């Protein structure tokens, strides 16, 4: 067997601190989301029926990141969906908005969805998500190629991928930004189903190196399950973060609030469970905690963020791709790393532990 | 102290998507059983007393894999249920099917055996599977000897084994097919209790590299969880693998079904427990959860391994091993691998925390 | 991406035992706290508010440490806390004392806060301790300059830091301690929170490292839970070793011992938990087991270190340090190195789980 | 900081199995305990007060191996328990005899206890058990110098040790064995308690190596849990296992049985307990489960060891270790090697999972 190497993922490494002359308040955190849009925070909901419908999008565009309108509903339900972001108006300083002043939003499709895309562009998408299992696919690279050459201002978003092939055959097909991530979400079971996947610290470091050389960001889609994470992601040289279990608690996500012994929940469920589907499945129907507002969610995670790039010394995200050095750690350091030999009592805002 | 190798198992590694043309509800997954006997899907049902007897073998044979009648039983009783499948009667296109067109089965037998053999040979046999804890020694050796002297057009697979010299040794005395896993079965004690085995991955890495240059093929027996373990153990080069845990719960194996506690099961034992040996056994006596039918079992199964193969862009399982690319992942790793920081509350099919 | 080592903690390595002269009872664990500031035995409590108040820091102080009296109050309330302890009055034969024959007391401060400094100068406090959670910052630095600067006979600890180019800074800057651990802390979240930090036992080493080019001690902060990690920590270099967790369950630590289904705890939390700021927090509000007085936890854990000694044949700290030779270990080594297939009737002193 | 090496123990490492022409049944597992003295079969009880009295020792040399008397006891005491050993009679045709055809017998002594030792001999011990925490220390060199010169022909064990130049250092102080295990026995807290321990596979490997110069047996001594470890640890080089935990649920070990929560227990504790020492403690105090016999729990044991050896094909234990080729694995390796994804309903008599 042929074993190309050792993969490694969030919880194998560490940032090492460096000298900083930068207070985490000081450092900015935009960053591109293709080659010509540009994000006020590098966050994006994941394009999940539990996750983003336009309550969502609305909120992740008003706080400077992006929502993605998931694609398990007919055209009209979803230009319908792109038409009330872009509609809505409220405060909001750091908002991502279009030429026009509006809040950006974007849309996922799948393969072959060409009319699909055509009334999302005429309903004013700023971004369409090209979405697969399998985005190192020919199916995926046509459907690239084909939207590309209708409609060449149109940035586009394709995934989801693993490896630096991967990277450059969409690249060469014309895209505007890879996504990365086979295997390392939350409710996702395609790892243990076909034993297929790379770990994602691994996964975003290779398709980066490969995507630099075309100037494609990449967006690192799942698995985060702390603010530093992010960090690392970032540092390790993604330009944005996709979430989807993070944001799932959420008001603004789809679904009612429920309480079962003495817990408030949400539903979320893969776009490949059995359940989103209505293949042999490759994803999970689950619940997570209730956690309030995208607000004070986003708001916690940023100020993750903020802190890493204060302990690196990085005044903004490009400054923390050069500076940051990763450190390998065991798990008895990651052990170490999480609170140990002390009962919590009062639960932190920025860290649960189930 | 002599440490020839870190080695590894299904869990220390994932494949590597590839570029990929075929979707996959277009893969082919035929392959080899043996130099001579072909299987239409890669699965064989285990030989064991809570596995697989007539009912199971029918239904694997229907679904174009095999299953391999125990030896828990008197020559009699085995040659008996070898004969009902032989017997049996659009609905099931893939059946595996002997020149006749009938079912193929197989049958396990001991070391010394020759009596057994007679009769499953004179039943209809398809294959005799010569089964030891230990497939490496000298009593498993002379019996391949004797049994292709006797019998040279009759297809023999031997085992269990985890070694490439082990591997040499069978594929010199005649064998058509090697089976390997020492240790790695969902209810075997055998490295706990001897200290002695080989993790699968690695065992079958270096036994499918010796016997690839004998022509023969390898099963790979034991360990086998999820679905995705299958692709790695056919992408490391098995040409089929030989599944009991999995099909314990269903309506085919033998035994009843039981209620405890809200749940329903069935029976699952070692061969080498106490209560299949009636002594320093090296099993356990267990339960597993119901699972309903062999087929709904089958189809998720090779569900998973198509999809596999859809990953890897590859066209039938030939191809798969050609283009497979693995990568070793840490303890993190799997653990973002499986369902994390959610709560599932419907379960999947082909997915059981 | 750029990965510069792999970084080890206390449960992944083990001393080896050597060659021994001295029983345990023999050794000497006199040490230094400053290039100036020398300690009877090498523990200091931690500067927080559910620790370090007068009643600690005497008791630390008695018995040849030091106590740190932490920050989160007003200026007048920790000059009080630090002038209860210098006028504390055979019993304590190991009084870490001052010229004066008076208890030593550090104290903490932040950065830019030249104000605190001066009033505890005034105070008589022997120590100042300057604590960020980025000690290897432009404000650190320049604070340290300035008190140097200010009160050049005053001694002063810096920190936290976890690289040698942070231990080098700090050390131009004219600091007489460093203090070393980003993220270990029992109550801390700065590495999930920030994915940042360095595993203890390589952030120590590589710390010593480059301060000991400079005769500047290193204090081991933070990651503590066993004796044998005060031990580990030592013979990697550490001067000294700041325990929080460990007190927080003392008679003598700040506030009310209480009762919750049958076990008795006092409050322990992050000093960047939500509740001791009053926002993204870097530690965690919690709850210890009371452990009763901290003679009889120091008692403990000076044990365990004075056994390590004897088990290393040092028969002071420089000379540990200089035999010390360390084994890593796996997760296999740690689970036969705990207490391991038996069940626990009567729990130890010195031992929980 | 100095790093000599990375130490694995027992569950670190499998064996190899191997071309085999012996059945487990024909197997010899006869082994030298010291230079001068043959056990049957290659188990010793622990030298402790709640598994080696007089009933445990007159088993354990019957099934052909040994018992140590602990030394928690007054010399009168120890000596009394001695001549039980050395007066039993009876079946046990493999059992352990001196010249005179009487049980051998073992005895533990402490640092400079030359009078206990006197009484011993007069007594007619086989070999005296001379144990600290630390084997490495000039009161242990001291106290084998003295015995040695006083009683030349008394067979003499000495430990605790874990490194090479332990070995060397009492080999040439005079012992006929050395015992190896510093910190791997299930009640024990060294390693914890002072940092200072080396896994035991490595432990036992490293002195050997040196023990084998001076044709000095060495004592596998603590951290054994299933009968593949005693395979294990003989295969690595040891002449001998010794045993505590899986001994003291037995009927002939000292202690009551009693029950608990509807299941049936016996004592056991560190010898450096708080109880047991009435220095801080080493070791704690606890219970493990009732077992039925010696002679039941000998034979899991031994048949463990016959099948390891039938696998790897081995005629005796010194072929086996000539033999014997170890694999490394990971922490899935090990998951894979206990049951798995079966729930036990009929627990067997050689494997048990707490
Ligand atoms: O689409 C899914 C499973 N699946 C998912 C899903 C979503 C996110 C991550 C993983 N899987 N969503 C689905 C929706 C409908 C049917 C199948 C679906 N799996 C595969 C597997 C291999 C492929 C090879 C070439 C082309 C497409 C391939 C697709
Ligand atoms: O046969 C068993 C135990 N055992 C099993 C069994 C089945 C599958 C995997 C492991 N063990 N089934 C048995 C049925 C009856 C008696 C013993 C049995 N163990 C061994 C062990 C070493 C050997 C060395 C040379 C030749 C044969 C050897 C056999
Ligand atoms: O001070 C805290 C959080 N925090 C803490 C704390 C204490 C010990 C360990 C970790 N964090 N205590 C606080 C008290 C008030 C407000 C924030 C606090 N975090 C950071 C993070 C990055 C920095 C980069 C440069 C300079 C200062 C930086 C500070
Ligand atoms: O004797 C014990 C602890 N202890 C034990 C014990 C028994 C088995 C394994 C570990 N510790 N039994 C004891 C009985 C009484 C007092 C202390 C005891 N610990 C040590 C530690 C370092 C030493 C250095 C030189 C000489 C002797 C040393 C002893
Ligand atoms: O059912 C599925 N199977 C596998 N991955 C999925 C499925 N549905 C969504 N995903 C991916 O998982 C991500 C969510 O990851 P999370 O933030 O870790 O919960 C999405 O952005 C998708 O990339
Ligand atoms: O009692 C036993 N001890 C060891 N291996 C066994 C025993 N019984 C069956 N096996 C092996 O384990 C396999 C079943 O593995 P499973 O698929 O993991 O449950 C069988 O096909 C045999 O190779
Ligand atoms: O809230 C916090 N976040 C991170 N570190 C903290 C916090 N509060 C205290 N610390 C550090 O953690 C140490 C206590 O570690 P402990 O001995 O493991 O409980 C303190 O001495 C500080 O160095
Ligand atoms: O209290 C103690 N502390 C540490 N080791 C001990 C203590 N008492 C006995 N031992 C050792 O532990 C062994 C028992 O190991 P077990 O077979 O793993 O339970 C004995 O043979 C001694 O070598
Ligand atoms: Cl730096
Ligand atoms: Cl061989
Ligand atoms: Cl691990």
């Amino acid at each position: 067997m042929k074993i190309v190497k050792r993969a490694l993922t969030f919880e194998d490494v560490l940032l090492r601190p460096g000298y900083s002359e930068v207070l985490p308040k000081e450092v900015k955190i935009h960053t591109k989301l293709t080659k010509n849009i540009t994000l006020n925070m590098p966050l994006i909901s994941a394009a999940m029926d539990t996750v983003t419908e336009h309550r969502a999008a609305i909120m992740m565009a008003r706080l400077g990141g992006l929502g993605v309108i998931h694609k398990n509903m007919d055209i009209a339900s979803q230009v319908r969906e792109v038409k009330r972001v872009k509609k809505s108006e409220s405060e909001y300083p750091d908002a991502n908005k279009d030429n026009f002043g509006r809040l950006r939003v974007g849309a996922a499709i799948g393969v072959g969805q060409m009319d699909r895309v055509d009334a999302l562009v005429e309903a004013g998408v700023d971004v369409v998500v090209l979405d697969s299992a399998h985005g190192h696919s020919k199916g995926i690279i046509d459907t690239v190629k084909a939207i590309k050459a209708k409609y060449p201002n149109l940035d586009l978003i394709a995934g989801n991928i693993a490896t630096a092939a991967a990277a450059k055959a969409l690249c060469e097909a014309g895209v505007d930004a890879v996504k990365v991530g086979i295997g390392p979400g939350s409710i996702c079971t395609t790892r243990i189903v076909s034993g297929v996947g790379v770990p994602q610290i691994s996964a975003i470091d290779e398709c980066v190196e490969e995507a630099n050389k075309f100037g494609v960001p990449v967006i690192a889609d799942g698995g985060i399950k702390y603010s530093g994470d992010i960090a690392k992601a970032l540092a390790v040289g993604a330009s944005s973060v996709m979430i989807g279990s993070l944001l799932a608690g959420t008001d603004e996500s789809p679904g009612e609030l429920f309480t079962y012994q003495g817990r408030q929940y949400k539903s979320y469920r893969g776009m490949g469970s059995l359940g989103a589907m209505q293949l042999v499945p490759e994803g999970i129907e689950g619940r997570v905690p209730y956690v309030g507002s995208i607000r004070s969610v986003v708001h916690q995670l940023l100020g993750g963020l903020r802190s890493s790039m204060g302990y690196v010394g990085a005044k903004d995200i490009e400054d923390f791709q050069k500076r940051a050095e990763f450190v390998e750690i065991t798990t008895a350091g990651l052990k170490e790393s999480h609170v140990h030999d002390v009962t919590i009592t009062h639960e932190a805002p920025n860290y649960k532990v189930n």
